[PDB]
């Protein structure tokens, strides 16, 4: 039948996880989404000629490591690790997110995509070369996005699906 891919969007509070997810699903930019609210979304799409269902969790709390929460995150098949290009700390947080994901999945090979969001901004503090190099060190794609303009949004999620497909093959 039609495969369902469980995707989890993670990253520091304020990087644009909710805005990215809502942009993917609803095709508009929500700029004041409650930072504490977690929700999930589904969307049927065709990727490389194969129809599939995306089941996406937009995470709120990024630091609750209960046994329940770990097992919940464990259901995730692919992770979008998002930072904001104007917050260096959010970029330096990525290392911890990847370590946590590897721990939770009990695997050194977890489908992941690094996402540098807010690319529409006229200023940035995270050099694109830094992010490219980090992504290469992890062996994962790097995608620049703007939830505001839609730039890279479909690309980020669909690239993650493609990463899951390769892993499962
Ligand atoms: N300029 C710009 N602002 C964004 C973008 N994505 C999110 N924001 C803003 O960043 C803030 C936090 O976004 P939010 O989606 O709530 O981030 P979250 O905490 O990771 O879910 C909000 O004020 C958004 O309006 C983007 O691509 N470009
Ligand atoms: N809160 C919380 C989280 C866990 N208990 S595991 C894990 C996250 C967020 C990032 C991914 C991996
Ligand atoms: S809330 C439904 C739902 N839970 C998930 C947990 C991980 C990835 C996708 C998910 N969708
Ligand atoms: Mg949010």
């Amino acid at each position: 039948g039609m495969t369902e891919y469980k995707l989890v969007v993670v990253g520091a509070v304020g990087v644009g996880k909710s805005a990215l997810t809502i942009q993917l699903i609803q095709n508009h930019f929500v700029d004041e989404y409650d930072p504490t609210i977690e929700d999930c979304y589904r969307k049927q799409v065709v990727i490389d000629g194969e129809t599939c269902l995306l089941d996406i969790l937009d995470t709120a709390g990024q630091e609750e490591y209960s046994a329940m929460r770990d097992q919940y995150m464990r259901t995730g098949e692919g992770f979008l690790c998002v930072f904001a290009i104007n917050n260096t700390k959010s970029f330096e947080d990525i290392h911890h997110y990847r370590e946590q994901i590897k721990r939770v999945k009990d695997s050194e090979d977890v489908p992941m995509v690094l996402v540098g969001n807010k690319s529409d901004l006229p200023s940035r503090t995270v050099d694109t070369k830094q992010a490219q190099d980090l992504a290469r060190s992890y062996g994962i794609p790097f995608i620049e996005t703007s939830a505001k303009t839609r730039q890279g949004v479909d690309d980020a999620f669909y690239t993650l699906v493609r990463e899951i497909r390769k892993h499962k093959e």
